[PDB]
């Protein structure tokens, strides 16, 4: 797996919604909860030429200290999953909560694309 498919997967679901089920169903069917619970997981429901786009707009440092990090100029649909506290694995529990927010991606590579979420402001 590329860091660019990676990143598809673990942070991509385009629609133009989520219920309080979604994020126990997806955090598993996108192989996030397969070694252990994942605490924390954004998913963005922009399309991946807004989400790819982001690589050209506003240049912010990273939470690490990087500076290949960028912040939307328009806010964005997403969903952010959040572990509850009674989740134990193998049986990952999250709690769903949708957002329109401006988002952080780090991008690498050629073609220039996103390989990490950093945050949402
Ligand atoms: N500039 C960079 N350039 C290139 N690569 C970079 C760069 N920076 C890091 N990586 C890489 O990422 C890898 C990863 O393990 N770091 S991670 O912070 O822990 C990932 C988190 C984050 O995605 C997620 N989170 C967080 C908040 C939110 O709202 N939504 C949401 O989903 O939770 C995870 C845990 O925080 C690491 O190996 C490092 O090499």
């Amino acid at each position: 797996e590329t860091a660019a498919a990676k990143f598809e997967r673990q942070h991509m679901d385009s629609s133009t919604a989520s219920s309080s089920n979604y994020c126990n169903q997806m955090m598993k069917s996108r192989n996030l909860t397969k070694d252990r619970c994942k605490p924390v997981n954004t998913f963005v429901h922009e399309s991946l030429a807004d989400v790819q786009a982001v690589c050209s707009q506003k240049n912010v440092a990273c939470k690490n200290g990087q500076t290949n990090c960028y912040q939307s100029y328009s806010t964005m649909s997403i969903t952010d999953c959040r572990e509850t506290g009674s989740s134990k694995y193998p049986n990952c529990a999250y709690k769903t909560t949708q957002a329109n927010k401006h988002i952080i991606v780090a991008c690498e590579g050629n073609p220039y694309v996103p390989v990490h979420f950093d945050a949402s402001v």
